[PDB]
């Protein structure tokens, strides 16, 4: 019994994490291989961050530029290139923890744990989920740049995000392992914002299955309610639609629970409609949205990883 | 900027944990040295733990009986004995993974991180705290015995809980490492329960702290009030008393953010007697007590481990 907030073991990826250094600028990089990826605007300068030409800094550079720093042996750089936003750094050493691994990028909703990194060492583990707007609720500081979000499937390691910059609402920003952003932002410091969040409906539900696996059924009700109405409700409430793959992908809990997955929107219908009034549900006095159904599944039913 | 709930990295311990079984009872080993620790209910049956004799179950055993697994690689058990609640078992192989650790017993209020473990094999990693009532809100179940709770001070790993079962109310109780349980607890399946919890009012404060560092202020008060009327109102709200100890170890965070320590209480008693008015702080619609002052401070300011 119980239910927390869980992030997947992080030694796998502790292994991987190194420091580099360009100038004067030092964030954190990803060792697989013979390669390290890391933040492309490492290659910059207060001058150039406010409207840099990566391809002329990159053209400037020479392999002997980059200082990358595994515990404390160096890695010497045979040579560099540039995938969208993210700079690969061949090394002539392969990394010999390099777990079995990934690189996935992933949809509005789904989770992932943080490794929060400076200077190339873990200072922590969190989850976060990727919200609807393409920025994620994360904790970094100067120096963070780097640090990557995974997921790990079964034996693999699934390399889902880097951090690249803070939003001015205090919100956060990054790519896919290949250098993509989420979302429209880009590397440069200049005047951009998060759009309007919405609520991630689906784990909403998944959240709501899961205090019932653990004894909360104070908000349960008798009624149903079709798609159509709820998703009525849930544009009132700036919730995200719910569709019917949702409903498949919540089969197995509602099969756990014997509660149908309209039965459990019209739960969330009254509890939209008139608040908690006063209770919790999980220790919570707000609806949480960043658990995903496979989260509900794996913690409540207990899968490992080696 | 951002504020989560945040482990230490979990590497380290990840290489300590292994499999123990003991007839038909598998559960977890923390492998250190040439020593594996774990609970000593292994070496009981259905029938034992109702009222287990655990000397004379420990001395109708022979090193055979136990089988531990690390990865693939059996372990040969060259001894064995009893410290309080823990089995020590001798076996014939130094783990080379040992990190630099020690043994901690922990005060009421302090957290830590709890790697969860099944068959050997860690599932994931979250944060907890020590409740007034020695009980923990953890995630657990059938398998988990033998996790462990652990710190990262700076280099090294403080263990400081293994977790042994779940009362009635879905709360977890455990032993240090030396086997010793927090609080009245026994291990035998019998009607134990938690007493009544209070709220950990030195952490409340610290993240209080947190949120004016991250920029929520709307609580603030131009008030200041008195040690004494302070816990009066604490103790009407079932909270823990705030002790001179407290406020000094709060002193950081104070000189941080500029706000006396008797002015943060100044606003908590305000939220204690007239609540949020549907407002949230740090994202939360409830005070939260499971932030340490040394863990703000680690989050916000961005130590690293090695
Ligand atoms: C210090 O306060 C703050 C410092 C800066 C900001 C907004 O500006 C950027 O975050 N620019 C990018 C760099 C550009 C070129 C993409 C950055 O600087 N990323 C860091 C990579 O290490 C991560 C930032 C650093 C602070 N918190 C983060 O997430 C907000 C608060
Ligand atoms: C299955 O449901 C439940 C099964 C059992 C209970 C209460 O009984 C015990 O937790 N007894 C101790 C064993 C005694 C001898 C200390 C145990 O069994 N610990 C487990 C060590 O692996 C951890 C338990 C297992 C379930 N969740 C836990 O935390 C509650 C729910």
């Amino acid at each position: 019994s119980g239910f927390r907030k869980m992030a997947f073991p992080s030694g796998k990826v502790e292994g991987c994490m190194v420091q580099v250094t360009c100038g004067t600028t030092t964030l954190n990089g990803l060792w697989l291989d013979d390669v390290v990826y890391c933040p492309r605007h490492v290659i910059c300068t207060s001058e150039d961050m406010l409207n840099p030409n990566y391809e002329d800094l990159l053209i400037r550079k020479s392999n002997h530029n980059f200082l990358v720093q595994a515990g404390n042996v160096q890695l010497r750089v045979i040579g560099h290139s540039m995938q969208n936003c993210v700079l690969k750094l061949k090394v002539d050493t392969a990394n010999p923890k390099t777990p079995k691994y990934k690189f996935v990028r992933i949809q509005p909703g789904q989770t992932f744990s943080v490794l929060a990194c400076y200077n190339g060492s873990p200072s922590g583990v969190y989850q976060c989920a990727m919200r609807p707007n393409f920025t994620i609720k994360g904790s970094f500081l100067n120096g963070s740049c780097g640090s990557v979000g995974f997921n790990i499937d079964y034996d693999c390691v699934s390399f889902c995000y880097m951090h690249h910059m803070e939003l001015p609402t205090g919100v956060h920003a990054g790519t896919d392992l290949e250098g993509n952003f989420y979302g429209p932002f880009v590397d440069r410091q200049t005047a951009q914002a998060a759009g309007t969040d919405t609520t991630i409906t689906v784990n909403v539900l998944a959240w709501l299955y899961a205090a019932v696996i653990n004894g909360d059924r104070w908000f349960l009700n008798r009624f149903t309610t079709t798609l159509n109405d709820f998703n009525l409700v849930a544009m009132k409430y700036n919730y995200e639609p719910l569709t019917q793959d949702h409903v498949d992908i919540l089969g197995p809990l509602s099969a756990q629970t014997g509660i149908a997955v309209l039965d459990m929107c019209a739960s969330l219908k009254e509890l939209l409609q008139n608040g908690m009034n006063g209770r919790t549900i999980l220790g919570s006095a707000l609806l949480e949205d960043e658990f995903t159904p496979f989260d509900v599944v794996r913690q409540c039913s207990g899968v490992t990883f080696q």
